């Protein structure tokens, strides 16, 4: 999660609220 956001468009905050990396894991 923390490897691929840093390097290319590192937008922690504001998918937080939205939909981040953990939103994607409950569809699964």
């Amino acid at each position: 999660a923390n490897t691929w956001r840093a390097f290319d468009g590192p937008g922690a905050h504001r998918a937080l609220s939205g939909a981040p990396i953990s939103f994607i894991h409950l569809l699964s």
